[PDB]
């Protein structure tokens, strides 16, 4: 609600390698005036994230991103990778488990069936800027000068609802500095979150 | 001059399975016997830790305790395993790494050189037992019924300076409620662990 841009942590996940949901054969730009249009043409459902400046929607995939997360099997553990990994410059890298690109279980994967566009209001991304400040340029739709909300992650999954994040980022998020979007560590919220990812892993690249 | 206490989080490490220094065949009580008569006999020099609160003293190694830290390799790395596990009951757990006890990197180790005795103050053991509200006794020696220091850990190792602390650990310190000691992060000790961590797994059991 307006329209949406794209906040600038989001332009990680259209080159190629990124440790997640690869959206291919697209620009940021592209890939912001199809969702734009979506909202125009569908109205979908705005959805509480996990603090009031976080939102989801959940719309098919119109991209050719595939599934990236596998639940992880007696038989598939042995393609773990482990590693200490920064999303981004500015950040400490944190210990981080993976299936390989070339690996298995990963060879499988076709194109996810939903996206999970997860926004950041306005402020919220103001406030974190004032802090990390990246002189990076956010992604505006020509149609939306100053959006309400800002496109930060996109997962390419066969649900359409919330996956949780992974417990690393719970942690994280108490830390605004190293940041972080500065949320008190909820318990409740880690341990669900730790129930999924015990038999989860990210498909890489 | 005082001598030393054992903290109760020590005691884990008297438990086969303990995931890194195991001390064998012998009580926390004739451990800590041994080493306040070492520290009697020998007056150990008292070396500042990561904070006001902790000191080690480097010793030689008196115990059976072998080499629990592991050089990671191209050629060991499938050895790693991979999970979410506690420090204890009242911890959430977290992602960690290690070599199991039956893998080839672990099979070549034996006795280490030196002990890293760590000490925590009578303040700050208190402190946090106060936040976490823990019901273990602590072993004192029948010559010191009230030591200023407590052991809390100890690293058998074969250099007699400090090894970086993991990761996860200078994270956990950020939140004494999950605890937690706890102090607030300081970026280049962090990237300092990161940069030992990277190459090296503890040895389980």
């Amino acid at each position: 609600s307006k329209l949406l841009g794209v906040n600038s942590f989001a332009l990680r996940q259209f080159v190629e390698g990124y440790r997640g949901s690869y959206i291919p054969r697209m620009s940021p730009y592209e890939f912001l005036r199809n969702v734009n249009n979506y909202i125009i043409e569908n109205n979908p459902t705005l959805v509480d994230g996990y603090a009031d400046f976080c939102k989801h929607i959940f719309i098919p995939n119109f991209t050719e991103a595939k599934q990236s997360i596998v639940k992880i099997t007696n038989e598939n553990e042995k393609y773990i990778k482990t590693g200490y990994i920064s999303r981004r410059d500015e950040e400490i890298p944190v210990l981080s488990r993976w299936f390989p690109k070339d690996s298995p279980p990963a060879s499988q994967l076709i194109k996810s069936k939903y996206l999970d566009i997860i926004l950041y209001s306005k402020e919220q991304c103001e406030k974190e800027s004032s802090i990390m400040n990246c002189c990076l340029q956010d992604i505006l739709d020509d149609r939306e000068k100053n959006p309400d909300w800002y496109i930060i992650s996109i997962k390419a999954q066969n649900e359409s609802f919330e996956v949780p994040m992974e417990p690393i980022t719970i942690l994280r998020n108490t830390l605004i500095e190293e940041g972080g979007s500065g949320v008190p560590l909820k318990r409740e919220k880690y341990l669900e979150s730790v129930e999924f990812w015990k038999e989860h892993a990210i498909v890489s690249s």
